Formats: structure tokens, sequence, C-alpha cells
């Protein structure tokens, strides 16, 4: 039973996580739960194995000085997985959290045409939003391989480190591993300026810089797509401004009052009767909305959304009133009833 | 079939790009649609060697080691074209996107006398705005050409990379492009202070440091013209000084009062024809500015007609949908 | 009789500290109280040796160039001590400050089910504050038992150094040394965001960088738990933004408001819990920069299971005064 | 007469300083003045040589390099010394502070139950304060004394250098040289906290960093003790908030507020006898504190008088004269 | 036809500029008129060999790997100008502006005794200001030689490069030209304090700390002149403190309160002068930071020799009013 | 006639500096005018030779790579001088500025019991203030000499470079002269403190340390003196507080109220019929002015100056009504009349 081997078990057992940890057996995540695989405890030697096989002697060397490192690993014909290795009290430990391989399409995730109008937009900022485990990429994949499916456009996208890969159909895409195949988010995105492109992921909007890039990169007339971990239309709006100091909120609120075409704040419910399923808030950029951002009363969005309804959009609550539980669906909802 | 083939090829299409991407045949975009020329995929090595052939040992440096970069192109006779080199997931790749080269006139633009005051003026700074495609550096061009047919002055650009290319009339017209004749805006920005400027083209007022020695340059008594994405006049003037932490704010606010002669923004529609948003810089604008009650400027436009102010709007009132479309109020 | 010796007998009297001090024969504090052991007086020759056999020769020359260093140090089968060693007017010394091995249970300390609650939050900050030895770490023990008691999660914790150690039940718990299983803080929390983790303890707010680490973490999704020796939830807020540089405070308020889910300030024996909980208007009140309202939103809170430090002491009354905010 | 000698004939002269000057013969000071020992002038090289025969390895390196140093030095059965060496324009010169050796009861020096009670807090911070020569580590060592004698604790202290040697009874009393026994405030400060004490000695409130930490130790739960120059205990309050700058004064103050215990501010006058200022940190002056009301405070000292507070002129009114030189209000 | 003849034609036509620039003949500004001398186009080698002979090897290289640079260069027995080499589309480029050598005196510029008045001061700072071109080296220039034709004073200058030369009649003139008999602005300054001055010249407010310097001068006790691109009294005074970060601005606008003496902001052929003279209230206004208020206080200040720059230009109308602060 | 030559001249004719330039004869500032002695033209050659023959090695190396320099010298027998030396137009430049040899009495400079008073206080801080050349120095000089002549006290004096040097006559005197005795104003006060001093002169408080550690001195007990380049008592008051930043004025404001004990601000007048003459504004720190600084109200503390003629005290303006020209006077007054 080697690496190769517990790696095919975990995505036989659809698995989005495999962990090693000196003194455990293999442990996976699925559907948010890690358990331990019916095998024998791991002890250090063994762990310890397992990983510096994998590793590259840079690696190694990484690992061996920094006491931890991370890198991508292949399974050819299985998958390929982002590791995480370190050291803790019993020994070596490591994470290998598999990157997803088929993209899935929309219909097979059941998502209808309103995501479709999101992903027409002919420029802008549209935001896809949610906690760790959330599905958030896997709803950006989707809406790419829409546009792929539809338009005859540029897809540039700007990945650390990529995680779906796309095929070309109608658009051209090209995709960029920060560290490998560029220095950084910022230095791709000025570069993505002058690449001719109609489509930009920037995966996440933390560091300030790539968030007035991205901004940029809106206002100027692309397509942006970027995420960010907020649960809410609202709070992913008070999240872009908030983190920014006081000199630069107010450019950074009106180019975003201009630029933004929807957000979409998503989680997964676990489904009555097993697995889970998507609940989405969604908003769209509309003028009186952009007032309200402009304006900073964001405050009033919430029921802006609820009587959005004729353009699709629809509230975190709302959507959780059409699979699973009342429980499930009340442990998530903003006004439990 | 080599590079300059391809790009001949793109040009015979009528193409804006031309995209390498390793792994996928030449590919062009027309029209706005990015399509693939019948020719077999190219692969990593393929796509390298042309764009390694084409650059030269400082570009392959660049390239190499950052992984990406860029700069300018030109297949004699046909078009110069501004390059981004770079690698993705399949390899290398590389965009080509092709250089208007002539310069049109004001007439050939429809552009009215208001042009010709705002170009007129001895000094301070003129901003020209709009997103990409609303045809900013073509207004640019033909205000300088205006320039080049009337003054006996010294036209100074400075530019990443050398986009319209002029020729000195009754003006010197020294054009500098970036990366390669300076080692950047800031540089030759403080060299332009000591190069005996009449008039200085500054392509797109980005940086902090372009913006204050952009500034600089105007308020020393220089006639500045730099760009900017934003919508308005308005949301110009708010942007200038949005961008500067707060400490910096109210000396940028007071240097744009004093200096600022005009903002343009534009945009293109179909009929594509031009429209602009055209604000003046009068003594009760500027304390607008001043005091910082820009709020007020759109309607001190609405009534800067005599002097050839107009909004965006009223512009539009000269499809109607089209118009619409683009209408900061749609009525 | 050497050190293992001595520390084995402090432990056998049930000493929380055993000091050595050139001059002086070995104490140790129990119940509060620091005394001598009926030994001779160790000499500054004695006492350095004790220090320096126990040594390993990195501590051996941090000693001996910085005059003074930390360590762990263990006794197999009896316990392991947070060593500082030093110097003073009659020569060296060194304090060996045992550390609590076994876990307790939220019942055998007598939590009620208000930790649960707390603890079972899907995502955010908790923060758990007190003075020096007011039972911090023990309380979230507590709590870290109860989650791998309860959930199929992953706890992580990174530590200086690890004080509990936890073995899995249901939760996959990776516990990392700071030093010795990893360089930093700063660097564990980084990696934390990669290594799959429900739940991740930060045993030291330590500096500004663990903190915006730790706050990224929450905000992120995970459930992360700090400390901090603030004596009140209202201090501890204060304290959180307080700390950081006029430019930054702003996002760091913000962040706060949105993550954090409660606060349970202690003090000790039995505890005594101040407890807030992250509510709509309390958020409020942190990002508005009202938290001085909050002490009362504390008193009113009692449905959600809040209390403040004075209403628990109400359930010696001298005692009880001496740790009141109000004495009465 | 080596520096032994020197010394020892200081002392017998009762002396409290020996200077030493490079072209001067030995001076000591005595009831105020300094006076010339019969003695012939000391050159630089001796002067030099005697200053080098005490000092150790890294002390001369300091001086040597430094041009100026400072150590602690003892004459077995005489007495400790404070030690600077310097050089002037006639060469080398040092300076020889006798240290007070005896620990001096709260009894022998006439203070009162208040002290106790000061003492006895379990945790915070406590002040004592005054110019130089106003006995502020006096009253302190007093205080170390009492729990020293009364309390099972552990008492760690940081000095520089080492003034009162202290005798462990009850307490463990471990105490600190800096730059011997560590290498600064801020080093053994964040020792402290891990090195289980009770109670905390700094001589000498001065350096932000010293403040903070000592402000940390006395909020995580020990007590406190430091002293400062100033002469009262509202001006005391207003000096530990105003060194800081701007943006972290709010949480010294607040940490302030919850952590002050007493302040006791001091001076000696003829008759010598010590006068205290006392104020004992009570909710109200906490808020006065918190909410930056100090100015209020020594009124509300006036009206403490049951916890025993009481102002500096107060205290004054158990020679009239040399009273009122003293006095806050002279009356 | 070398480039000293080149040099020598443009003397010869009165221009204040020549050009080169690959791919033209040599062209010359003239009454602000840029135009072609009647010579064949110059190209690229031609131009690069014009400025690589006059080049020293450092300028060269400074040239061939920056790309561009500065640098003086004199034809004996004609001129000495500041010479800018760069590169453009077409290939290299170059532009020497002459330097005026000769100074004018107070009589010959039309100045009235305000301007003695104003040099006659024994110490603090006088600020000569206006766009490029607008005449305030020559300004300076007639004060400083009225003070050389009438007081035993020192007059040190700092300039980048030196523009006048004076000549030492009652006043000794020690002039020190930056790159080249001094390191810098700054160095030049800290040693002034110390070169037992009288009266200061400082070419350029460069940076924040040749401003520092500068007023430290003043305050010290000298007479300094410095200048700036300032249109106006007010912005002059604003820029001085606008320029410093938050934390310094309130010393920098006490300082410059205290020590500021005039403001004389300048256009241009004849010269228009805006005088302010620092009085009590006026160094109120800038102390208590309403120098809004200025504007009127030079209007009224008319006995002491202030006049805004709308009143002297009051002294063709059209030409006037494309320079007035209110066209009217 | 070599530079000793030179020098001996320029002493014997009470010049305060000699200059060479070249292109130009040796200068001599006598009474703060410039003039030429009457000696040929220096050309470069000379300058640089009679500069570059006094240097040391370290100064010819400061001087030839720095292109400027200063240092001491001294000419036995005559004085001790402060060299700067410099480049120019012409060439080579030096100012040899004369280092005052023999102190004055209070009695040679007239100075009256009111200096007396002030120097006698057992501690806090005296300013003496004007602009360069006003003589502060020798009036401090003074004072010192006085305590010297009555005080069996330590003086330490911390100099750049020390100017007048004392003999111990009564005090010990211990002077140090920094880069040379010590390393800087900071460390050689941080010792003062341990130095057994009554007496502590710091040379010039403008650099924020200085000024922290000088009031330390002075609130700590010692009496110190030092200077400012001030002309009244109320500039000079300003000064101090002025020079800090926001958050560190008010403590440095009740710091200076507590030990304040007077400030001697002063300027030189050519004297009718020949030389120059001080005149002095004179403050004394009393309760009521103590308050004045205390509560920011030094505004009112002109006037407070002007009826405290029973201590001494007295406006600039007032002194000069008491040798010098009336015009001369109105020159140099606050209020001319
Ligand atoms: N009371 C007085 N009457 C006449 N001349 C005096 C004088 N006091 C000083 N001088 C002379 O004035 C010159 C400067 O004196 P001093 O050096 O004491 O002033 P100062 O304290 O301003 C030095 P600095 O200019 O460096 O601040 C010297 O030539 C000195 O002899
Ligand atoms: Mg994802
Ligand atoms: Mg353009
Ligand atoms: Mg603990
Ligand atoms: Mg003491
Ligand atoms: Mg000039
Ligand atoms: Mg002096």
């Amino acid at each position: 039973m080697d690496i190769t081997e517990l790696l095919a078990f975990s995505a036989k057992q659809g698995a989005s996580d495999l962990h090693l940890s000196a003194g455990l057996p293999p442990m996976i995540r699925v559907d948010g739960d890690v358990r331990r695989i019916n095998l024998p405890p791991l002890e250090h030697k063994q762990v310890h194995a397992l990983i510096y096989d994998i590793m590259n002697d840079k690696q190694r060397k990484d690992f061996e000085e920094f006491l931890e490192t991370d890198f991508s690993f292949e399974v050819p014909g299985v998958a390929r997985f982002r590791v995480n290795a370190f050291n803790q009290n019993r020994g070596a430990g490591a994470v290998f959290r598999t990157i997803p391989s088929k993209v899935l399409t929309m219909e097979e995730l059941g998502m209808g045409e309103v995501f479709k109008r999101v992903s027409d937009v002919p420029r802008g900022l549209v935001l896809v939003t949610g906690p760790t485990g959330s599905g958030k990429s896997t709803t950006l994949a989707a809406m790419l391989d829409y546009l792929n499916n539809t338009k005859y456009h540029h897809i540039l996208t700007i990945e650390d480190p990529i995680e779906f890969v796309h095929e070309s159909k109608k658009c051209l895409v090209n995709q960029r591993e920060v560290h490998r195949d560029t220095l950084g988010f910022s230095e791709a995105l000025r570069s993505a300026l002058r690449e001719d492109p109609d489509i930009i992921l920037v995966g996440e909007m933390r560091d300030l810089e790539t968030i007035r890039l991205a901004l940029t990169a809106a206002e100027t007339g692309h397509l942006v797509f970027g995420t960010l971990h907020t649960t809410s239309a609202a709070k992913t709006i008070d999240r872009v401004v908030d983190v920014f100091p006081a000199e630069e909120k107010a450019m950074v609120r009106s180019m975003l009052s201009e630029s933004l075409q929807s957000v979409i704040s998503q989680t997964l419910i676990k489904k009555i009767g097993g697995g889970r399923v998507a609940a989405h808030e969604i908003m769209i950029g509309t003028p009186a909305i952009r007032n309200l951002i402009r304006e900073d009363k964001v405050a009033q969005m919430y029921s802006a959304i609820q009587t959005g309804g004729s353009l699709g959009m629809q509230t975190l609550d709302m959507c959780l009133k059409g699979l699973i539980s009342r429980e499930n669906a009340r442990e998530k909802a903003k006004i439990p009833e």
C-alpha cells in the first residue's frame, strides 16, 4: 500500500484531502469529515519515507531546513495534488489536497440561466465567494467552461497553483501558474492588460495590490473574475472596501460601484439523503445598487436583493427555502425561522 | 511561415491582434473574435523559437529571467506591434497588438475648434480619458498634430511603447520609448524638465510618482498631456486625488486646481464615432476642485456651453439605444 | 540529589515551580507560596553544574553568551517543564515551571453547555484570556477535548512549547512545537492555511504578524482559538486593536468585528469566567468603536450564556472581591 | 596609595563620592563640597592605570572603544561603588559613588502602615518618585524588606547597578545587575515573565520599552515597582503617558488606569526627614486616569485621607521655611 | 561645423537653447520659438559623435548605461551651457541651455528700493519663485550684486551648476559647484554653518533635507536665499510645508513663520513680481495655518512695498491677462 | 608670510575669523565685517599648499575624497582655531575661526549681580541665546568662571569642539570634546548623570535627544546650561516646545515649566565711538511665569518681564534704553521708537 495506492484509494472514495500523520493510519476527508482509512497506524519512519521519496532534492532541502514546505505532485492517470509537508509532536505529517480534474458543467451542477447571464456580461467585475471548501472554484470553472463553450474570446488566468485545467474550445485559454509561469499576481496582471484578454481570472482578492490591479483591469474594460471568503453580498462589498487604508477607500468604493457586475456568495449543505448541494446568494449590479455602493449605503442592499427576483437575484435565505433538511438549512440561514 | 509572414498574414486579414500559444496554431482577432489560422498547431519549442528569433539579447534576458516581458517590434512597410511574451500551462506564448501608424487630423476626426482652444493653452494639464478603445491616443495624436502644424515648439513624448509616430513639422518632436530610449516614466519626466519642452505627453497617469512629476511639470510651466480610464470629468478629478495617501492629498488637490486646464472624457459609439465630455478649467471650477466640492462640477459643465464645455450626455444628443447604453442618465 | 530527583520531588509535592538560586537551597512553589526544600544551600558552582548538565550545546551557548535563556525539559515518566536560566547577584539561577500534562474534561472542570456552544461554531475567532496562571490553557484544552470527542475534524495547534498533549479521538490532532516542529508562529500559521485544518490553536498572540495571520485564518473560514493576558472582554477587544499602528487599526477593527465569535476572560482553586458572545449588536459596537458600551451588553446577554466577571463571581466573599471589577 | 586605599580613605572621611581627573589630585565630595586630598596631582598615565587596574577585560574594552563606561565595584568589608569612567580635555577620569549597603526598615524610617498596605497589594504598579536624593530607592528597599519579612514570594530585581542587597528571608530574592547579570532592562523584563516572580523592581521608568514591559508585567498579574523623577502624583501620571507617541498613548493610558495601585512622590527635608505625597488607586481615580481628567486628581488625593492618601503639602504640615521651600502652595 | 561652432552660432543668434535631434538639422530657440538652422539634417551617427566628442568618460558611461544624462559644458570666450543628453525614436538627442553669464544690476533690471530693503535684512529666509524661465536666478544675482556692492560680508553660494559668476567687491564671494566643488546640497549646507557666511544662496530647494538645512541655516542667524517653482507667495508657503510628511509639518510651519522674511514670486521681456514681506500678522497667518488670508494681507501691505502679482501687472493688456491671477 | 604669521596677524587685529580663498588676498573678519588684508592675491596653488601643509593624512584624505572637511588647529603660544576647508569656483578656500583663549570675567564684561544670581541657583535650566556671533558663549564662560571662582562644585561640559578651557579653581572642571573625548552629546549626557555633576554645559539645544536628555538632567536636579539661536525670552520658549512632535509637546512644556530658571537673549551692538557692547533680555523663572509656560500662555510673558525689574528682569528694548547710537539701538529693538 504505497502513496500512489493511497491516493488512488482516496480518489476512489471521493476524498478532497488525504492526511498522513505519524502515529495514525492514513485519514481522508469526505464531505467535510476526516476519517481513518482501515489501515495500520503509520509510524514516523514510514510517514517520513512516504513523503521523502516523492520529494525532489530542492523540496527535501526546503523541507529539511525550513521544517515545512509546499509543492504539487502528480499521479499519472489519477490526479494532481497540492502537498504540504510538516512536523508535529509525533513526527512527520502531510496533506495531499486533490486538485479537481474534470471540469463540471453548469448543467452537471444544476446551475441555471442566471449564471449564464452573469457570465455573459461584456466587462466588469464578478465575485464568487464563500469560506474554504464551499465550492467557489468549481462554480467559477463552470462559468468559464460555459464561456469557453460559447464565445470566441481569450480567457487568461492567474492561479497559485492552477486548479482546473481547461481545454481551448471556442476561447483561447491561457492559464498561468504563479511561481512557475510568472513571478507573481501583480506581474501577471500588469502583463494581462497587454495580453489582449477578454476575461481574466484572479485567484483571490486579499493582498491589496492584486485588488488594485484587479479593479484597474475591470475598470479598463475587461471581464474580471475574482474570489473572497465572505458569506453574503454585503459582507463581500464591505470586505473589498474595508481592507484599504482611509486615504484609498473612496476610489476603491467608486471603482467598485462602476465595475461590479455580480456577487455570488455560496455554501454547501449536507443534502438530505446523502452528499451535498450548493446554495447561493446572488446579487446583480444594477444602477440602484451601484448607487448604494457609491454612496456607501450598502446596508440597504440586502432588501434590494430581495426585490431583484426578476433579474435572478436572491438572498441566501431565499435560496434555502428551495433537497436539504430544514435544520441543516437553519444552521446556515442568515435568519433562522 | 515565419513570424514576419504570420504578421503579414494577420494584416492581410485585417486582424487587430495575433496570438501565439504553445499547443495551438496561430490565432488572430478580427472584428472582436479570436480565430485559428489554417495551420498546424505550434508546440512550445516552435513558439519559443519564433519569439526568441525576434527578441534582442536584453529582451531574451528579461524574458528568460523574469518569465515575461514587453517590447515593440516593427515589420518594415507593414506595421509596428506592441508585443508581450509570457509563459503558461502549455508553455510559451505571445501577443502581437498592431499599432496604428498614421496620425489622423482633427478634421478627419470631425473635431472642432474647442479642441484647438484646449490644445492652444500655454501651460498646464490636459487629460484625455475613457475606457480602452475609447480613442484617447487618437484624440491626443490629433491635438499634437495640430500643434505640430501651428507652433514652433518642442513636443516631447514618453510612451510605453511609442504608439503614433509624428513627423517634425513646425514643432521639434522627440518621442521616447520607455525601456528602450529611457529607463522609466520617472527618469524621462525628471529629464524632461531639462530638455526645454513646451509640450509633454505622458501615456497614462497611473503611478503616483508619474502623477507627481506630471503635476510638477505642469505647475513648472509646460503644457502636459495625460490619460486615464475614468468616464467623466468629475471622476477623473476625484481619481487623481483619491490615489494619493492622506498626507499628500491636499497638495495634489491644490496643484491640480491651479494647473488643470481641461478634461476630455471619451467613448466610441456605432453610427464608430467618438463622443466627448469636455470641461474647461475656469476660476469657478478651479475653486470647486480647490475646495473639494467637485460634486457640483457636473452642472458647472452643463452651464459652460459658451466656452465649449459639454457633458457626455449632452454630446450624445447630437442609434438612440446605442446612445442610452452609454449615457450617464438614460432617457 | 540531582536535578531529575529534585524535579521528581517537586512533582511529588505538587509544586508548580522549582527555583534554583545560587546561595540558597532549592525552593518550590506550592499553592502560591515559595518555600525552601530541607536541603543544604546550593552554591554557584553546583547550581551552574545542575543547569549546565541538562542543557544541550546550543542552550549552553545561548546561556553563556546571552547570560540567560529559555528551553523545555522532560523527565521521562514524570513531567515536562518550562525552564528559564539566568544570572543574579549571588550567581546562576533557574526556574522550572511544570507543564500540566493530563487534559481535563469540561465536566471535570464544571464547564457548562455555553462552552460547548462556543466551541461548536463553524468558523471565526475565539479568545480565552486572563493573567499568568489564570487557567487559560486548561480551559482551551477542555474545549479542544470536547471537539475531539464530538467532531470528525482536523485540530492543528502551534505552541511554544506544547503544553497539553491530546490524543486523536474523532478529530485528527496535529500539535506543532515552535522552534522544534516549526520555525515560528508566522511560518506555521502561513502553513496552516494549506494543511486543511478545521480548528487552529495559536498558543500565543505573540506579535502583530501572528495576529494578522490568526485573523486571516479565522476570516478565511477556519475556527481559530487564541489567547491574551487581558482581564475582561472589553480590554481584550481594545487590546487587539490598540497594538497596531494607526494606519492599520481600522482594518483590524473591521476584520475583528466580522470574525470574533466569543471572548472568555478568566481567573482562578476554582475558575471564574467572563463570557461574551459575538452577536450583531456587539459586532457593531466593535465595528463602530463603541466597545465602551459592551460591558452592559454582556450584562443583558444572559439568554445566550453571556456573563460579566462580577456576575459569575456571585455564584470566599473576600476572595471574590479581591478579583471583582466592582467590589461590593 | 592605590585605588583601594583611596576609596578606604574616602570612606574614612565620610565622602559620598571620589573623583579622579587627569591633571588633578584625587578629590572627594563631603557634605556637598568637592575637596582635594592632600596628595600630589595625578597625571593622565597614572589615572588611566588606576582605572585600568580595577577594570575587567570587557570593561577595559567598553572603555577603550566607547571612550567611557559604567560598572559596579566592591571593596570587601568597606562598600560597593557605582563607577563611571570617561575622558576629558586633560585625559582620563572616573567617579566613584558610594552605594549604601544596609537596608533600613520601615520602622527605622518612621514609615507607617499605609506603606505596608501599598506593599501588600497582590498585583499592579507602584511608583516611587522624586528628584535625585529624595530617597526613592531607600523607601523601596524598606517596602521590599517588609515583603521579604512577611510573604513567601519571589522578589526579582533588575538594577543598573544593584544598589541595596537584600538577603532572602521569607521571599526568594534574585537581584539582576544590568550589563553584568543581564544585557538590558528589556531582556530581563521579557525573561521576568517566565521567572515566576511575584514582585518585580525596575530601577527607573525611563525608556519606552522598559515602561511597556513594566506595564505588561503589571497587567499580566505581578506587583511591579518603578521610579521616576516627577514631583507629584498627577505629574507622574501625565509623564508616563506623555512620553509615548500619539498612536500609543491611549493604550498606555488604559493599561495604567487598570494597573496603577499607588504613587508615592517624595522629597528630603532638614529637621533630614522624608515627606511623601501618597495616592491610592481607587475606581474614581482610575476613571480620572482612564478618561484623561487627571487634573482633578490633586483634590481627590486631598479627600482620600481615610485610605491614607495625602498631598505633599498636607504631609508637610506634620522648619516652616524649609517646608515652604518644597510646598506646592507656599503659605 | 562642429558643436563648438554650432554653440557659437546659437550665441551669435541670441538663442536660449540649442537642440540636437537625430533626423533633424540643428535647431535653436530664440524669443520662445524653436527653429531649424539652415543646415543639413543630422543623422544618429553624427549627433551621437557630436555629443560623444564633448563628453568625458564618466559622462559617456552615465549616458551609455543610463541612456540619458546631464552635465555642464563650456565654450571658452563664448558661454557655459546646461547640457542634457538623451535618446528618442530616431536616435540620440541633446539640449544645450545657455547660461546667463553677465550679472545685471538692480538698476539695469528696473528693480526698486523694496528689493534692497528685502536684501538688507540681517538674517532669515528669502524666497524668489516662479515657473521655469521666469527670471529667478537673475533677480537673485541682482540682489547679491547689490549686497556685494554695499556690505563687507561673506556670500557663499551652492549651485547645480553655478549660473552667474560674481566678482568679490565688498563681499567675499565663494561659489560652490555641486558635484565638482562639493558632493551635494546637504554636505555644502552642513559645511556652510562652519564657513562663517553672512549670506547663503541655495540654488535648488532640491529635497526635504536641503530645506531642513536651509531653514536651520536661516534660523541659526544667516541670511538665506532660496528658490521654488511656485507662482505666488501663498502657494510658496503652502508648498514648503506640504512637501513634508505629517509628523514633521508643524515644526516646519513654525520654523518658517519665525524665519521667513520675504517671498518674491515672478514671471516674464520685462519681469513682474508678487512681493510679500514677513510682518507679525503674516507670521501669525503662517503659524496658525491661515495662509488663505495672506493674499489680501499682501493687497494691504503697500506701505512696506508689498504687491500682488495682479497689482504689479497693472503697471500688452492681453499679455498681462494671460498671466493674471484674476483676468479682468 | 606663512599661515602661522597670517593667524598671528589676525589675532593681533582682534579678528574672529581668517578666510583664505583662491584668487583673493587673505581676509579677516573684525567686529562683523570681512576685509582684505593688505597682501597679494593668493592663487589656488598657494591656498592649497597653505591648507594641505597643515592637514594630517586623515584630514587630507577626508578633504580630498569628500571635497570638504573640518578640524581644529593650534598655533602654539597664539591660539587654537576651528578650520573648515573647501572648494569653490576659483579653487580652494578655508576659514580659520579663532577659539577664544582667555576667559573674560563678569567684571571685564560689565555683567552685574543679576548674572550671579542666575548662576547661583542650585538646580534647573538656564538658557543663553542669540544668533551667530552674538557672544552667547562668552557670557556663559563668564558665568562658569564665576562659579569656578565661588563654589566647590563639579562643572562638567560637553562641547563640540571645546571652546573656552577653564582651569580648576574651586570647582572641579571636566570638559569633554565631542568626537574625541566622547562619542556624542547623548552618550556624554547619559554619562553625566552618573558623573556627580553639580553643573552641566550642553553646547546647543537643536537635535531632540540632546534636549530630552538636557531636560531630564535639569529635572533630575542638576544645574544645566544650554543655548539656542533665538532673540527673545518668548521665542526661546516657543522654540524649545515647537521643535517636538505633537505627542511629545505636553511633557516638554511641563518639564520646562518646572525646570527653567532663566533665559538670557543677547545681541552685540556697534558701540558709539568704536567696538561693540552686549545688550540682554533677561527673564527669571518665577511661579507666575512658570504657569505662563505650563498653561501655554507665554504670549503674556513679555509684559511679565517688563514688570520683573525687582528681580533684575528686563526686555531687550528696556536694556537698549541704557554707549550706543539711538539708530543702532533701533536697528535691534523689538519696538522701534
Ligand atoms: N560682550 C561682548 N562684547 C564684545 N565682543 C564680544 C562679547 N562677547 C563676545 N564677543 C566677541 O564676539 C565674537 C563671538 O563671541 P562668542 O563665540 O562668545 O559668540 P557665540 O556664542 O555666538 C559663538 P557662535 O557664533 O558659534 O554661536 C568673538 O570675537 C568674541 O570675542
Ligand atoms: Mg478553489
Ligand atoms: Mg491609448
Ligand atoms: Mg498556559
Ligand atoms: Mg535611587
Ligand atoms: Mg535659473
Ligand atoms: Mg559660542
